[PDB]
């Protein structure tokens, strides 16, 4: 037929006319208007669209249930399944277990990846009632989350796993009911009686062909060889959505029998090509458990590599066929196949033939081999020999869910009863532009006994047969060779032990005691984790819940998937779509435009450029920006216009099509090319307080250094989105936007239109996330989505794609500086100079406040009586860089203790004991003048050291250290002050509104929005307890210019503090007005005084205000406070690192933060361990690639890797410090976003500490200062681990030379 048929949630879906480039996320969202199942990448990446699909199995003779991405799936892929989304299972009025787990544990912040997180656990669930706490983590192996820190999420579910005052109670959560799930369709299993037939389904470009049977896949690809192959659209899907290639004709053979056997055969196992890797997996490991060590080496090669390839919802659908003929040169399986010389057989109409993989197999860059007209029937995965030993590698950036940078399959085969080699094969992945043998270096080892001679020939063989050239793609050439040289040598001592296991222990030798740790497969501990915080006082009324663990407001709404963002409004019947165009060079002239093409795409309306702007094209925070490009671009990502049509689609279609012609101009990109050019934003900022000469002179020791910070993306689970109605009546719009910054917003667009601020009218109920990225870069898409809004008097939207994002809208400033520092003998440090650089980029925005924060936070901890720090701005050619939670705070800090780690090493003492003894006191002036009163920082330093045993774990790290060369541990201890307040003192200020209604039910608002941070809640909390009624009674519905006005960005960390005190104001007026009736009915409820007062004419509506009283510093006479109070929080960490690979395990965190008296210790503790793994991702594993033409590479989770669930410290434990009220602000509370950010430089110094160790056993000397900089990447962690390996590898660098990638 032509009908496609499927279910969703229950409901029967016919689609009469499906087009197969829809997909299934696109169809929940669009057609069924079920907008639970987000979009975060459209790359397979984040898990925000993560769904259920159950099917009866034809093969299998059963139903089955799995996981998939929706934003990957064809709907034209899917007949006959049945679809369930986060709806399916549950909602507010009847929560699933796993919705209600996740949402009562403090799981979901910002909520955005709350649903797929939820379908992953529900899907793991439907398969296996009864989990194991290792199968729960491995069910969230592509799922992201940016809020919370993951241990909340764990810690909830791990309540559903068999071997599995408090933050919640998993007493009162409800029990689970198998029978209780959605019933499988009956109609599906009628449908299962009835044969498959070919079903041919025709879009607007392509023509989608569902094969029954072989023959009638063979037929068309005899007919027509062009027809493409799509099983689980993995790769087909990344293909067309962003490297733009259209396949017109689409064949899927997935329901071909043929292609999905597994057959045991004398020489190995058989899969169809079309087999899930989910299915290769599964029958692996059973045939593992089963059969004889000798016989599975393959078999545990293959799944050693399937165990880091992707998660569960790629591996569902992805077929092992998929991999093996997409071959790419990273391919994790295919130098296993090649190693192992796994047999393929290939058919056409025909013909038949059977090929073994070898280098032959791959002619070149992702080309087979196959002819045009051939198709990839089975592989055949052999049983080992005896005598035959394999190994299996990968090392990439993260590892869950990460490319390979380089990957190896690696086989042995001995002559019988000796240890001479009869066949050896090492084969490489990411070493060129396919997958390649060793075919030179290992020839000339065949007759050689397993030694160390044979260790030496092959090494020094793969130094000189694996070269790569300077301007290699991917970059990391050094380390990329290392690694190639590392594997082997881990090979080479997991064969000898695998000798010795064979009995031929005296033959091959015994391994070093000391190098065993070497070959040990990657585990981890299950996770440990401990959150202590302080009851609230006995006498407190059950009512009043400040200082109390209350779970998010929403939190229910976002496991349900109710709980609206902005792109999951309905659209207006007249709605269109915008997409923005923008510049692919980095400084170049507009010499023309061409948009003959956009115009052909049906439902194009327009191209809006300079021209269109009513009023003017200067914007931005400095007035330094334009709106849309007019005559130059000035980097890559720099907005020329927008595309106008009636959908997404035909927009991102008609922009494609919108030609540019540029002449290149002279670009500035590096901050060295900034400081070459004299291209900076105003002039040098400075604070210096005391005499340097003179400190410099009494100086024991001084030392000088630089280091580089990299940048960081925000990577907010919900991308930039805006709507703009115009109302057709006055210039009046509204705005529903998600963005930290409302007031800007409103001022932008009425600037851009030239209408009064009163026109204008923003609404944000919630954000995906902000973290500074939302603070003012958010405007670059209401500008030029109000403007196509005002032009055709119809609602306009657009949400960016992640990739779009990712290059338009910035973030964290790189950062240089080079500091010098003296020192006495003792540790104490009496004179520093630093001068930083940032990279700004092509606007100001943010940049000097920035610059501003990092030289008040220069000293970190530490009283320096002289002491000289300076700030540059550099102005480039790249996107403009923003606000980023810590705001420059993080830069100065690591800068800070990157030079105190260097005075320690120096002096021979203990770290800890030269931090401490350079610690401020209490009553100490800082640098810049201000006294430091309430000085907790002693306290939670004590409670830290002593909790944490930093003393104990020391000896037990040094003695690790003394017994294992090939794997080091590293421990440090590092405290903050971060200073509370906007550096711009009158944003310093907030607004609430509320309401009484005659029901005594109140409706409040204030200037913050929420993100995540769990502000509404907060302020509710506040507002309860002010006027003594229940929280019940009270609700915050949105933020809005017309309910308060002029409001600060939400930012600063400084929300709850000044919202706080605008509702408290605002409760406190109304309060007043309700006297007199409450002195005359003392008892009578609420709603007695409320009626009283409103039949009484008395008015039942307040404003509140707040001012944060006593600010202003002076940059000048270095004089004036600039902040209203300080945090201070200490943290401790333990890790170890793979010398050989540069990976690193965290194997222990501890911190203790002065939160003052915690307004919500359940949502304060979620801040802090928020913040710290942001600053986790920041300092060790998150790191963005430009062209040297300033072209960002890193435009999506596959290649910009945040923390995953696996990444956080095994051990994870939280305090927040008791009995430290902070009575300058809100109810005694302190201020918790940013402050715990930097704690996480406490794992980058533990892992300098492990390198240090490393460095120790191959090099001469001994306290030398070798460089790390930030972020402490597998890459620079393995460079910097000096030993025989990176010595054979060190060759190159010819000056001066073509590089994939330029530091910025
Ligand atoms: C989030 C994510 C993570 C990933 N992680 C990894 C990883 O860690 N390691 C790794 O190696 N890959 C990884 N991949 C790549 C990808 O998932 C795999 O290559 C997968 O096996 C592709 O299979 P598919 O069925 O989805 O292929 P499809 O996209 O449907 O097709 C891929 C190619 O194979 C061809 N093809 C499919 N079947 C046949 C057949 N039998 N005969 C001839 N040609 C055929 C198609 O025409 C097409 O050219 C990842 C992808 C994503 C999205
Ligand atoms: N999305 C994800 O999270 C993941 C995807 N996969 C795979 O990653 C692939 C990424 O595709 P592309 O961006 O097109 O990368 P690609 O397929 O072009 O491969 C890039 C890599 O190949 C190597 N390479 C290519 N040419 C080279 C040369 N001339 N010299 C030396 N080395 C060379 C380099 O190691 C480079 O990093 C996907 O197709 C997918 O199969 C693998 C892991 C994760
Ligand atoms: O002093 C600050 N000003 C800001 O505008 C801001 N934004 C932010 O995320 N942190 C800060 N800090
Ligand atoms: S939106 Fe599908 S994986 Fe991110
Ligand atoms: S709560 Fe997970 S991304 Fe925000
Ligand atoms: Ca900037």
């Amino acid at each position: 037929a032509d009908e496609l048929v499927f279910f969703v949630n229950g409901k029967k879906v016919v689609e009469k006319n499906a087009d197969p480039e829809t997909t299934l996320l696109v169809y929940l969202r669009r057609k069924l208007g079920l907008c639970g199942t987000k979009l975060g990448c459209g790359e397979g990446g984040c898990g925000a669209c993560t769904v259920m699909i159950s099917k009866y199995d034809r093969l299998q003779n059963k139903i089955v249930h799995f996981s998939v991405n929706a934003c990957l799936a064809p709907i034209c892929s899917l007949h006959h399944v049945a679809v369930t989304t986060v709806e399916g299972i549950g909602n507010t009025q009847k929560l699933h277990p796993v919705q209600e787990r996740i949402a009562r544990s403090h799981g979901s912040q910002c909520g955005f990846c709350t649903p797929g997180i939820v379908m992953s656990m529900y899907t793991l669930l439907r398969n296996q009632p009864e989990p194991t706490v290792e199968e729960i983590e491995n069910a969230f192996q592509g799922n992201l989350c940016r809020c919370t820190g993951y241990r909340p999420i764990l810690q909830g579910f791990r309540t559903f796993a068999k071997d599995g005052p408090s933050l919640f109670n998993p007493e009162d959560f409800k029990p689970l009911d198998p029978t209780q799930e959605p019933i499988f369709p009956p109609e599906l299993l009628r449908l299962k009686d009835t044969p498959q037939k070919k079903l041919r389904f025709e879009g607007e470009r392509v023509t989608w062909i569902q094969a029954s049977t072989m023959e009638e896949l063979l037929d068309l690809k005899a007919q027509h060889p062009d027809a493409k192959l799509v099983v689980g659209n993995t790769e087909i899907g990344i293909e067309m959505k962003f490297k733009n290639m259209l396949f017109p004709l689409i064949v899927c053979p997935a329901w071909i029998p043929e292609l999905n056997s597994v057959v045991h055969g004398p020489e190995g196992i058989s899969f169809g090509a079309s087999c899930p890797l989910s299915l290769v997996e599964s029958v692996l490991a059973e045939e593992i458990a089963k059969l004889p060590e000798q016989k599975t080496e393959v078999f545990r090669g293959v799944m050693e590599q399937l165990r880091w390839f992707a998660g569960k919802q790629v591996k569902s659908v992805a077929s092992i066929g998929g991999n093996i003929i997409t071959a790419s040169p990273i391919s994790d399986l295919n130098p296993v196949f090649m190693a192992s010389g796994a047999k393929l057989t290939l058919v056409s109409r025909g013909t038949r033939r059977t090929v073994r993989m070898d280098h032959t197999f791959f002619p070149g860059y992702r080309k087979t081999l196959l002819r045009p007209e051939e198709i990839l029937l089975s592989i055949e995965i052999p049983y080992s020999k005896e005598g035959e030993f394999f190994s299996a590698f990968k090392q990439a950036s993260r590892r869950e869910d990460d490319i390979a940078k380089v990957t190896s399959g690696m086989r042995v085969l001995f002559k019988p009863g000796t240890i001479e080699v009869q066949e050896l094969s090492l084969c490489f992945g990411g070493m060129a532009d396919r997958t390649i043998s060793a075919l030179k270096t290992t020839p000339k080892q065949l007759s050689k006994s397993w030694n160390e001679e044979l260790l030496q020939s092959v090494c020094a063989g793969l130094a000189e047969e694996l070269q790569l050239a300077p301007d290699a793609p991917g970059g990391m050439v050094e380390f990329r060779r290392t690694l190639t040289l590392s594997f082997f040598f881990k090979f080479y001592l997991t064969v000898l032990q695998k000798l010795g296991r064979a009995d031929l222990e005296d033959m091959a030798g015994k391994l070093d005691p000391t190098f065993a740790s070497a070959t040990l497969l990657f585990q981890k501990d299950p996770p440990a984790n401990v959150q202590l915080f302080q009851e609230v006082p006995k006498d407190q009324s059950e009512e009043d819940m400040v200082g109390r663990p209350l779970p998010h407001l929403a939190a229910n709404m976002q496991a349900s998937g109710e709980a609206v963002y902005c792109d999951d409004i309905p659209r207006y019947e007249n709605e269109l779509s915008l997409r923005l165009v923008t510049s692919t060079r980095a400084h170049a002239k507009i010499t023309s435009i061409d948009t003959s093409e956009a115009k052909k795409v049906p439902g194009f309306v327009c191209f809006l450029t300079a021209e269109d702007v009513p009023n003017s094209n200067a914007t931005g925070l400095f007035n330094d920006e334009t709106v849309f490009a007019k005559d130059e671009v000035t980097c890559v990502g720099h907005i020329i216009g927008a595309v106008v049509a009636d959908t997404p689609e035909h927009a991102q279609r008609a922009a494609r099509g919108v030609k540019i012609t540029y002449e290149d101009l002279p670009a500035i990109i590096t901050i060295q090319d900034a400081i070459n050019n004299n291209s900076f934003y105003g002039s040098e900022i400075k604070i210096e307080k005391g005499d340097l000469k003179k400190g410099f002179s009494e100086a024991d020791n001084v030392v000088s250094g630089e280091l580089y910070i990299g940048g960081q993306e925000h990577f907010y689970l919900e991308t930039n989105c805006t709507i703009a109605v115009p109302k057709g009546e006055a210039g009046e719009m509204e705005l529903f936007v998600s963005t930290q910054n409302t007031m800007k917003t409103q001022s932008f667009v009425a600037k851009m239109l030239g209408v009064p601020d009163n026109r204008i009218v923003v609404r944000v109920k919630r954000m995906g996330g902000g973290f500074g990225g939302k603070e003012t870069r958010s405007t670059v898409v209401s500008t030029a989505l109000a403007l196509a809004a005002h032009k055709t008097g119809r609602p306009v939207r657009c949400m960016l794609d992640r990739d779009e994002d990712m290059l338009i809208t910035g973030g964290r400033h790189p950062f240089l500086a080079k500091y010098k520092v003296g020192f006495m003998k003792t540790g104490t440090v009496v004179a520093l100079e630093v001068a930083h650089f940032s990279n700004g980029g092509n606007t100001e925005d943010l940049s000097r406040s920035i610059m501003e924060r990092a030289l008040f936070h220069m000293d970190n901890a530490y009283k320096i009586p002289n002491i000289r720090g300076t700030g540059r701005i550099c102005k480039t050619n790249l996107p403009s860089n923003t606000a980023f939670r810590g705001f420059g705070g993080p830069q100065g800090m690591l800068i800070a203790e990157y030079w105190m780690s260097e005075v320690a090493i120096t002096c021979g003492l203990p770290a800890e004991e030269v931090r401490r003894k350079n610690m401020y006191k209490e009553g100490d002036l800082t640098h810049f003048n201000q006294k430091l009163e309430g000085f907790t920082l002693p306290r939670c330093w004590d409670e830290c050291i002593a909790s944490s045993q930093y003393l104990a774990r020391k000896r037990e790290v040094e003695k690790f250290n003394r017994e294992n060369r090939w794997k080091k541990r590293g421990l440090c201890i590092i405290p903050t002050k971060f200073g509370i307040s906007f550096t711009l003192p009158f944003l310093n200020q907030g607004g609430a509104l509320v309401h009484v209604y005659t029901d005594g039910s109140v409706l409040l608002t204030h200037g913050g929005t929420e993100m995540g941070q769990g502000l509404h809640t907060k302020m509710v909390q506040v507002a309860s307890r002010a006027l003594k009624i229940p929280t019940s009674k009270i609700h915050i519905s949105e933020t809005s210019t017309n309910t308060v006005p002029n409001t600060s960005p939400t930012a600063a960390s400084a929300s709850a503090d000044l919202n706080g005190q605008g509702v408290y104001e605002a409760c406190q007026t109304i309060l007043k007005r309700l006297e007199p009736f409450k002195k005359k009915k003392p008892t009578g409820p609420w709603e007695a005084w409320v009626m009283d007062a409103y039949t009484s004419a008395v008015s039942l509506s307040a404003t509140g205000f707040y001012k944060t009283p006593n600010l202003g510093y002076s940059f000048e006479t270095n004089s004036g406070n600039p902040f209203h109070y300080f945090s201070y929080g200490v943290a401790c960490s333990e890790v170890e690192i793979d010398c050989l690979t540069g990976d690193h395990k965290n194997l222990r965190t501890d911190i203790v933060m002065d939160v003052g008296s915690s307004l919500n210790p359940a949502i304060d503790i979620g801040q802090v361990e928020g913040a710290f793994v942001q600053g986790l991702g920041l300092f060790t594993m998150e790191e963005l690639h430009y062209s040297p033409e300033g072209s960002l590479h890193t435009r999506g989770p596959s290649t910009y890797k945040i923390p995953a669930f696996g990444s956080i410290p095994i051990e994870f434990r939280v305090s927040l410090l008791r009995d430290c009220p902070n009575k300058r602000a809100i109810y005694a509370s302190k201020a918790v976003g940013e402050p715990p950010l930097f704690l996480a430089s406490s794992i980058f110094f533990a892992i300098k500490d492990a390198i240090r160790a490393a460095r120790a056993q191959h090099g001469d000397n001994a306290k030398q200062l070798f460089q790390l900089d930030s972020p402490a990447t597998p890459e620079k962690i393995r460079n910097a681990c000096v030993d025989q390996f990176t010595t054979l590898c060190v060759t190159g660098v010819p000056e001066n030379s073509k590089s994939w990638s330029v530091r910025i």
